[PDB]
DNA sequence: TGCACGTACGCAGTTCGCG
DNA sequence: CGCGAACTGCG
């Protein structure tokens, strides 16, 4: 089984390094007879000799051209000569490929970006996380303490903990009296013998919770600062801090950083990403916190550390678990994409794509088109294109009322009319597919790039649904839900990526042609069930539609409605199809993209409402919870309101728990570049001046204090809220929390 | 190491600024 | 003192 791939350079050239486990053994194998290269499309062939004359240079030595050699391939499936040209090392393509294109008989450049130790994964074709081989793997985390002020690294690590299937020890300096704490002398003896522990061990798989940002890469930086060699890689490397952009992220050679946080923020929706709430998420039971007030007081008092020693286990134990379930499905999406965990559990979906399809092209000689410098990715990012249908709900309550839906809209139809960009316009060809309304063209005489792919997703995503109802456990069924909601994610961003700005295979036709098609579908499906069935669509959005007959029983709408499922799909083509997704006995549509019914079963499902949102707190989401109970279950007006003045009471009286009162809500870029300030960046443009780092993806969590003015003036956080000394604003939690949305339901006056 | 910068659109709703 | 921009996050 492939783990990894790098490069590491000798003699001047570079040696590709291929980590493997085969048979319960690691290996690193080695492979001195790879080229860097990139292509040349030039106006004229003869050209070629000025071109092998371009020079650059980095840190003294000249960069020349090593090897010329004329090849042909395809760009969009249609036959091109370009020039491959060949280099000593890696670091030779980003310091001539500028000068190389500059050149006025050089036409364009092709595929002169793609990471030397990727690019071996690809063109020799291996795959990743393949073979039947089982992966060690161990958790851990360390416990730190942080003042006001304190820079990074300048405080000691109070423990390390850890834990794999074995169970779960704490180390530790102070004197803990627990079986699973191991007391050592000093820091340095505690982190030198959690370095042996690993190294005694020797794990596969090191499984952090966000460790890229906090526990590995604290542990590391302290490593520098006492000078312990932590030499944790199997090739006697330590870990490596890797500026990613953005982010940094911790590599260790010869294993795996498994770091579950990215992985659990592309998989679960929550409020918040703590360990504590992503453990209730995914195993159903709570898991207490220890904040870092009590880890300093226990700390400095010395009593209670076993709590704080229990806590630092657990946060082992269950990072362990978490990993233990996500690793896997990591590991067969590592295996679809073709390239390896560590740098696939950290992607985003858009790069998952675009690897996957540089990977496809090429094994079908296609030659890949390039990213958009700044100007392209900008004139991309300006454009845009007509979505989903979206049709304004009808009012008021109904009965009996059946949701259809279509199967894979988007991907059904790039199959079913070959949305690709090599069959756009694709001259020569005796059959093609019209895109309603934009009018493109679509070759079909071939499959599709992209619709060649696309077909093994969606039987993947059916065979995850086939398991879900043969699954009995409920654990397995919620992880199962969670696979197939991936595959779905991942399929529909073969749609999207059409549209990405920085795509490779950029396609704005294709994208307009994919919603014009689901626009068309949806569409006259609501006219063929009106007019022909008598059914009254209530709500309709991109591919799925609220229905009934009105006046009808439930049974005779329920059978009409399987009727018309025969009868369409039987007039729709290729893979479109209408399923039969639900029945509810009553329900009602507040607005676009905001509904609530309820089923046979009495349960209550909605669609946009404050209940999933965040940036609602608890006490919002209880309130239009139970008013939404009194009315589609009871259906007691008076009810509803009694429970809302009675709650307005609560807080007016400040008989809630400040629990209830916390506000969820995530920054999406860097604080310096927010034009308005609200609430919730007020608060981090705070923490950002007290030390906390906050970065893209930060989730704050504030509580609103009494006062008069802007919101975000009398915002906290919430970790600092005392009770006792902060009184929050009962007003505002009235008038703008509670009252609002229960309000919206104004079926009846209020 | 020299890649990533985070798949799409349509839209309800809040904070805030300022007239 | 109503509204437009800025912003978040839903489906
Ligand atoms: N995150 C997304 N990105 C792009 N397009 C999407 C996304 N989510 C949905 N779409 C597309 O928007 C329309 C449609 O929405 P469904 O949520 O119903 O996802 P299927 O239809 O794929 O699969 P099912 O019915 O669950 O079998 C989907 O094609
Ligand atoms: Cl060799
Ligand atoms: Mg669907």
């Amino acid at each position: 089984m492939i783990l990894d791939t790098d490069y590491i350079t000798e003699d001047g050239k570079p040696v590709i390094r291929i980590f493997k486990k085969e048979n319960g053994e690691f290996k690193i194998e080695y492979d001195r007879t790879f080229e860097p290269y990139f292509y040349a499309l030039l106006k004229d062939d003869s050209a070629i000799e000025e071109v092998k004359k371009i020079t650059a240079e980095r840190h003294g030595t000249v960069v020349t051209v090593k090897r010329v050699e004329k090849v042909q391939k395809k760009f969009l499936g249609r036959p091109v000569e370009v020039w491959k040209l060949y280099f000593t090392h890696p670091q030779d393509v980003p310091a001539i490929r500028d000068r190389i294109r500059a050149h006025p008989a050089v036409v364009d450049i092709y595929e002169y970006d793609i990471p030397f130790a990727k690019r071996y994964l690809i063109d020799k074709g291996l795959i990743p996380m393949e073979g039947d081989e089982e992966l060690t793997m161990l958790a851990f985390a360390i416990a730190t303490l942080y003042h006001e002020g304190e820079e990074f690294a300048e405080g000691p690590i109070l423990m390390i903990s850890y834990a794999d299937e074995e169970g779960a020890r704490v180390i530790t300096w102070k004197n803990v009296d627990l079986p699973y704490v191991d007391v050592v002398s000093t820091e340095r003896e505690m982190i030198k013998r959690f370095l042996r522990v690993v190294k005694e061990k020797d794990p596969d798989v090191l499984i952090t919770y966000n460790g890229d940002n906090f526990d590995f890469a604290y542990l590391k930086k302290r490593c520098e600062k006492l000078g312990i060699n932590f030499a944790l890689g199997r090739d006697g490397s330590e870990p490596k801090i890797q500026r990613m952009g953005d982010r940094f992220a911790v590599e260790v050679k010869g294993r795996i950083h498994f770091d579950l946080y990215p992985v659990i923020r592309r998989t679960i929706n929550l409020p918040t990403y703590t360990l504590e709430a992503v453990y209730e998420a995914v195993f159903g039971k709570p898991k207490e916190k220890v904040y870092a007030e009590e880890i300093a007081q226990a700390w400095e008092t010395g009593e209670g550390l076993e709590r704080v020693a229990r806590y630092s286990m657990e946060d082992a134990k269950v990072t362990y678990e978490l990993g233990k379930e996500f690793l896997p499905m990591e590991a067969q999406l590592s295996r679809l994409v073709g390239q390896p965990l560590w740098d696939v559990s950290r992607s985003s979906t858009g790069n998952l794509v675009e690897w996957y399809l540089l990977r496809k092209a090429y094994e079908r000689n296609e030659l890949a088109p390039n990213k958009p410098d700044e100007r392209e990715y900008e004139r991309r990012l300006r454009e845009s294109y007509a979505g989903g249908y979206v049709k304004e709900p009808e009012k008021g309550l109904w009965e009996n009322i059946v949701y259809l839906d279509f199967r894979s809209l988007y991907p059904s139809i790039i199959i079913t009319h070959n949305v690709s960009p090599d069959t756009l316009n694709r001259e020569g060809c005796k059959e093609y597919d019209v895109a309603p309304q934009v009018g493109h063209r679509f070759c079909k005489d071939f499959p599709g790039f992209i619709p060649s792919l696309l077909g093994d997703l969606l039987e993947e995503r059916q065979k995850i649904k086939r398991k879900m109802k043969a699954t009995v456990d409920p654990l397995e069924k919620k992880l199962l839900d969670y696979r197939q909601r991936r595959i779905k994610i991942l399929a529909s961003s073969y749609y999207g990526y059409y549209g990405y700005a920085r795509a490779r295979w950029y396609c704005k036709e294709c994208a307009e042609s994919v919603t014009a098609w689901g626009r068309q579908y949806i569409e006259t499906t609501i006219r063929e069930i009106e007019e022909k069935f008598g059914f009254k669509v209530l709500y309709a959005d991109t591919d799925g539609f609220f229905a009934t007959i009105p006046g009808a029983d439930a049974e005779t709408v329920k059978k009409k409605a399987k009727e018309f499922l025969d009868y369409i799909n039987a007039k729709l083509p290729g893979l479109l199809e209408l399923e039969y997704e639900g029945f509810y006995k009553r329900g009602f549509f507040v607005t676009k993209k905001k509904y609530a019914v309820i089923d046979e079963e009495d349960k209550i499902t909605t669609g946009g409402l404050e209940i999933v949102r965040r940036g609602w707190s608890e006490i919002a989401k209880e309130t239009q919870a139970r008013v939404l109970e009194a009315l589609l279950k009871d259906g007691d007006v008076e009810k509803a309101v009694r429970i809302v003045k009675e709650v307005t009471e609560k807080l007016s009286k400040y008989e809630v728990p400040p629990e209830k009162l916390v506000i969820h809500e995530q920054i999406t870029r860097d604080l310096r570049d927010y034009k308005a300030t609200g609430p919730h960046v007020a608060v981090a443009k705070r923490l950002a001046a007290r030390g906390v780092k906050i970065r893209p993806g930060t989730v704050i969590s504030y509580i609103v204090l009494k006062g008069s003015g802007r919101i975000g003036d009398r915002a906290i956080s919430f970790d600092e809220f005392d009770p006792a000394k902060h009184k929050y604003d009962a007003e505002y939690y009235i008038e703008n929390q509670v009252l609002p949305p229960v309000e919206r339901i104004l079926r009846a006056c209020g």
